[PDB]
């Protein structure tokens, strides 16, 4: 009830070798058995899917992920491969993809860097270096600029204060500083905003937000919107939403990824996959609260085929 949890749980009586043979069997003939692949992979958690990769490489003597890529395509392949990717590496590969090539997927960078915990970020930074031979900070600096770059670099350090300690004097001054640096200033001391928003512990910031409303008669979101713009504004706003309620933040991302013509499949897939074993239950609750419709109704109405089948398993039910 409290921290609801994920929608993908460990399968009972798990046998990695058996599941591996099922997948091998499913990809052996003229025409792939997609439902068989789903029946196994969507119903095993990330840890179990890894044991299946190992077992597959043993008995079969082949790479499970590469073979799946050879028989699958489109969005169905993208979601399956994501589900097959180890937790930290998945985020790493998403950040890399967000920056590699012309332009940058700002939404993805902001999303991962603003919603991941200090500990999840340190792991991400370490695996990014391992995977690509350059630091995450290095690539951020190469793909982004100015204050947006500045904030992303700070988030990538994973240095936010931990704990829930409330230093009242600090809360009052932070609110005052943010007020002096924005509303009462011609222009904006953007580094003060990013510094306060990136380094203070969650509880502290929630109280800073209240104190700021108290002295300025404006929500910090209203001032951020009126004081900043572009990607810097987007980053700052994401940080605030993730501080107020992370599950609600993702609910809104899901909504926005499907609302309107077509689908932002990259966002839809990344969110469903990355939060399936963490707070999908809470995301579902917040999603229906915010929009009056279940996340299930949206996924079913925006997708089809095998891709839709897998996404609905990650959703884990209607509301
Ligand atoms: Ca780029
Ligand atoms: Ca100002
Ligand atoms: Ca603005
Ligand atoms: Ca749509």
């Amino acid at each position: 009830m409290a921290t609801k949890g994920g929608t993908v749980k460990a399968a009972s009586g798990f046998n990695a070798m058996e599941d591996a043979q099922t997948l091998r069997k499913a990809m052996k003939g003229l025409g792939t058995d997609e439902d068989a692949i789903i029946s196994v992979l969507a119903y095993r958690n990330t840890a179990q899917r890894q044991e299946i990769r190992t077992a597959y490489k043993s008995t079969i003597g082949r790479d499970l992920i590469d073979d799946l890529k050879s028989e699958l395509s489109g969005n169905f392949e993208q979601v399956i491969v994501g589900m097959m990717t180890p937790t930290v590496l998945y985020d790493v590969q998403e950040l890399r993809r967000a920056m590699k090539g012309a332009g940058t997927d700002e939404g993805c960078l902001i999303e991962i860097l603003a919603s991941r915990t200090p500990e999840e970020i340190r792991r991400i930074s370490q695996t990014y270096q391992q995977q690509y031979g350059r630091s995450l900070e290095d690539d951020i600096r190469s793909d982004t600029s100015f204050m947006f770059q500045r904030v992303l670099v700070s988030l990538s350090a994973g240095g936010r204060d931990e704990g829930n300690y409330l230093d009242d004097a600090l809360v009052r001054q932070d609110a005052q500083d943010l007020y002096e640096a924005g509303e009462k200033k011609w222009g904006t001391d953007e580094v003060k905003f990013l510094t306060v928003l990136c380094s203070r512990n969650r509880n502290h910031l929630l109280h800073v937000f209240d104190e700021y409303k108290r002295i300025s008669q404006k929500d910090i979101e209203q001032s951020i919107k009126s004081e900043t713009s572009g990607s810097f504004e987007d980053a700052l706003l994401a940080i605030v939403k993730c501080m107020r309620n992370k599950s609600a933040y993702f609910a809104e991302k899901l909504y926005k990824s499907m609302k309107g013509l077509g689908t932002d499949d990259n966002t839809l897939i990344r969110v469903m996959v990355s939060r399936a074993e963490i707070d999908m239950l809470d995301i579902r609750a917040h999603f229906k609260r915010l929009y009056g419709k279940s996340l299930y109704s949206f996924i079913k109405g925006d997708t089809s085929g095998d891709y839709r089948k897998v996404l609905l398993v990650l959703c884990g039910g209607d509301d």
